[PDB]
């Protein structure tokens, strides 16, 4: 209903997809009603610190960093969990300094020496089957990435309206269209799945 | 630095300003690289007040604490908390000052919060910045030192471009805001001449 206008289920994801292989970031709610909070996500593939410095600024600050099972695995990390890149950094908490840890954490040749906790990057593992498994904003995070070709790394954080009360789905759309962001959501992409990745 | 005034003056200026229920900016010395934090009383902290460390800050809004405190609480001796009640989502202004509440209420019982969570506790040493010159530590020793509940909020202040505000630039945003900045050194300073029998 309110999404309609910007296309059926399956445009939407492709709308998405696209924008992510050209380097743009996406805005994910769970589904269309007019109640749901919504994240901003980037590909970690060509993630900036300008990009990082906005989703900060945006956001609640608390960014997280979605990886595979395999990935977090490579990091030895857990089966909160925070990290922070043992090189390559001052504080940590810079917009540069956050963009560094996530490409040493996202990295597949990484190691688990290669990070300290805690730290200020907030890692996530998405389920074994994404979205079709959990329809939770980290799945739909690493699914868009795999759909979309991409390093199977994304990071992602709550759009805050400037008084601080959380974007509701109204306040994503005119964010969306202030920042050319495509707005999809979780249930958009699980039509999309079982319409192309199902035998 | 001294635009704030001498370090006993420094320290004077941001113990009334807590007491008035605005906030102050906390550097570890006075020199030129390092970096600032936001601090607030939770004993008048507002909506707005966490709505601009949202948008000022890092984002990662930390709540110090004291050891009893904690204790009461049943924190470890990263952790995140969340107002098991009267909350939504977590992650607003508002509901994390409602989690802040809850979780620095003398009344308080582990209970009352669920975890994970949107806001980061911290236990400051006993003994304050003359045990451990930490930020939190500052936070606790400010509130103690001017006479409020012993629990405040901390977060780093950025700059527009996201990097991180260094001294020059937490003295602009402290005379922009009306807030006065002072040092871990000021405050031992001022603990040693005035706190010690």
């Amino acid at each position: 209903s309110l999404l309609a206008e910007f296309g059926d289920p399956i445009t939407r994801v492709e709308n998405a997809l696209q924008a992510l292989r050209e380097g743009r970031g996406v805005l994910l709610l769970d589904d269309e009603d007019r109640e749901n909070e919504g994240d901003i996500i980037y590909a970690v593939e060509s993630l900036t610190t300008a990009q990082m410095a906005l989703m900060i600024r945006e956001c609640s600050g608390i960014v997280c960093l979605c990886l595979t099972e395999a990935q977090a695995d490579r990091l030895a990390l857990p089966p909160t969990v925070s990290i922070e890149a043992k090189h390559g950094v001052t504080t940590g908490v810079s917009a540069q300094d956050r963009v560094t840890t996530i490409k040493t954490a996202a990295n597949p040749q990484a190691k688990p020496e290669d990070l300290a906790r805690p730290g200020h990057v907030f890692p996530l593992r998405a389920r074994a089957g994404g979205v079709l498994a959990r329809r939770g904003h980290t799945e739909g995070t690493v699914d868009l990435m795999q759909m979309a070709g991409l390093q199977p790394a994304g990071v992602l954080c709550e759009l805050t309206n400037p008084d601080g009360s959380m974007a509701k789905t109204p306040e994503i759309i005119e964010f969306g269209k202030l920042h050319n962001m495509p707005v999809l959501t979780i249930e958009d992409m699980v039509q999309y799945r079982i319409q192309f990745d199902l035998k």
